[PDB]
């Protein structure tokens, strides 16, 4: 039971109300 998924993107920037 498992679904696929397609889209990748690392536009994770600024993390000013973010946390690594």
């Amino acid at each position: 039971k498992k679904a696929v998924i397609n889209g990748e993107q690392i536009r994770s920037i600024s993390d000013l109300h973010q946390t690594l």
